[PDB]
């Protein structure tokens, strides 16, 4: 729907690391994804929904459709499985690869897109803003 | 194929500007579009192929399987059904939308990657070279 559509900055992160190192991101690779802001830009076009994220190295695009599985290739180098639905005002994303899984869930919070990434037990809380 | 895998610079570009015109860009979007040199990465994943092309402002992606159609929407925010193949050593991609259709072929030439744009009629050519 037109809540999530914008442009969203970071502006603050929590147990990002103990979450990527549950997933399995390399040691350099966590470092490096920890000292970046990136920029989340969200926009809709009929029936088909595209989320990209900016970084002053790393940039990733993904163009979906709801309730619809597609193969996505992550940030970090993951050749994930991806089924993305909207429960109940909720972007719920779920990922899928190596008999492992882990849920993303973006929602609104007044002025605020709040983002949470969950791997069994392990949350990273990430708040943006609007740009 | 591994022979498009890689980190590309852009080198040269010959009649873009009428090419862009052809397909209906917009004069301030022509105008930006031309002013920028473009970084084209290509890899491979299993059957999974991605292309991603940098830029100062605007940054891309695409995730596809070859002969295997899927939605597209341009830089140019343009939605357009895509279909990639590899028609003798060539990245062969067709885009189609609202009963139009344009071409776009990738092919190596030595240590170069040569791109050829063409809307019936006008063809635009860019060379790319590792980095």
């Amino acid at each position: 729907g037109d809540a999530f559509v914008g442009t969203w900055k970071l502006v603050s992160s929590e147990n990002f690391d103990d979450y990527m190192k549950e997933v399995g991101v390399g040691f350099a690779t966590r470092k490096d994804a920890g000292m970046a802001k990136p920029n989340m830009i969200i926009s809709v076009n009929g029936d088909l929904v595209t989320i990209r994220s900016e970084s002053t190295h790393k940039n990733t695009e993904i163009s979906f459709k709801l309730g619809v599985e597609f193969d996505e290739i992550t940030a970090d180098d993951r050749k994930v499985k991806s089924i993305i639905t909207l429960d109940g005002g909720a972007l719920v994303q779920v990922q899928k690869w190596d008999g492992k899984s882990t849920t993303i869930k973006r929602k609104r919070d007044g002025d605020k897109l709040v983002v949470e990434c969950v791997m069994k037990g392990v949350t990273s809380t990430r708040v943006y803003e609007r740009a």
